[PDB]
């Protein structure tokens, strides 16, 4: 398997681009930077808000758990080569404390609405215009040569008073090179692609774009997250249990893999659940014909079919932002 868009982005740009390992870290003054107050965490990091001491100006400061040097050069150097693009999260800085070693990032401070509250009160068009923002980061990034590889809502920090949107947490984004296997253990279990819960290496910036409908069905449905599971074998599960099982069959032939005996058992034989299905008062006013097409191209097992991110932007779902945008 090989991207259909942005396959030789890699191949094309200099050795120094994508090789983060040769990355030498130009370490910055930790005393310049300041913890006020704790906002977030995660497995990998916790997250503070903080003051830039000379400038006065407020900052995010991501103080980094434990990883090994290759990791942490990996996301600066995709941060650095994403700095400036639409949306994406800016980074400022980087330090380390001189005992421990331990390392922070420095970004741009934005006033973030937690997602739990903010989403019960997105109207029809909030929902089109943050996917379309978001859309935009992602078709950057695969641009780029960068699959995020963690998209999620926790990773889609959004000022909605100002209504701006930043793709955050590119610490399991990887630069993508044509015919690579790669780790299947990244994004949040919710919005994993099926490739993921296949074992199905070498895929590529189309996972991203799974991720993104599971979070676009979690919108027009009311339901987050839209897919469940418990593990990783339910989490297939789960999702056979809407796309049906015959498509699953249809993919796993294409590709030439064969699930784990356990797994396969576990996913039975199932019907397709039309999109209509989920369609209840809570989200009546969500759930349009344009929603479903769009949703219907995202969520297809076969990640070679999906929309790309440039393709998802110009579906008339989103006519109305565009032409707002246009103006
Ligand atoms: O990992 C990163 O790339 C990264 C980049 C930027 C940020 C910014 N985070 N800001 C806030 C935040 C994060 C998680 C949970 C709550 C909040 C919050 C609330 C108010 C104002 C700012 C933030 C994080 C990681």
């Amino acid at each position: 398997s090989k991207a259909r868009v942005y396959a030789d982005v890699n191949v094309l740009r200099p050795k120094e681009y994508w090789d983060y390992e040769a990355l030498t870290v130009q370490w910055g003054e930790q005393d310049d930077y300041e913890v006020v107050r704790k906002v977030g965490r995660g497995k990998y990091s916790e997250v503070f808000e903080g003051i830039n001491v000379n400038n006065n100006e407020k900052c995010i400061i991501k103080i980094l758990k434990p990883v090994k040097k290759k990791k942490i050069k990996r996301e600066i150097k995709i941060l650095q080569n994403l700095c400036g693009g639409p949306n994406i999260v800016k980074l400022l800085d980087i330090v380390r404390d001189q005992h421990s070693k331990t390392p922070s990032l420095i970004f741009e401070y934005v006033n973030n609405t937690d997602f739990k509250v903010l989403y019960p009160t997105l109207t029809d068009y909030d929902i089109r215009y943050y996917i379309y923002e978001l859309l935009k980061a992602l078709d950057y990034c695969h641009s780029q040569g960068i699959m995020h590889r963690d998209v999620k809502p926790h990773n889609v920090m959004i000022d909605h008073e100002l209504r701006k949107l930043r793709l955050i947490d590119w610490g399991l984004a990887e630069f993508y090179h044509p015919g690579k296997e790669y780790n299947v253990r990244v994004a949040s279990r919710y919005f994993k692609g099926p490739e993921l819960l296949v074992d199905l290496q070498d895929y590529d910036y189309s996972l991203d774009m799974w991720s993104l409908g599971c979070m676009f069905a979690g919108m027009i449905f009311r339901k987050e997250p839209f897919f469940y599971g418990h593990d990783n074998h339910d989490q297939l599960v789960k999702i056979a249990k809407v796309l049906g099982t015959d498509g699953l069959n249809v993919y796993l032939n294409k590709y030439r893999i064969e699930l784990d005996p356990q797994l396969e058992a576990l996913v039975g034989r199932h019907s397709r659940k039309p999109w209509l299905k989920f369609m209840n008062a809570d989200n009546q006013h969500l759930v349009s014909p344009e929603a479903i097409d769009f949703l219907d191209k995202l969520l297809r097992y076969d990640h070679q079919e999906r929309l790309t991110a440039l393709e998802a932007m110009t579906h008339p779902y989103f006519q109305q932002v565009r032409a707002a945008e246009n103006s």
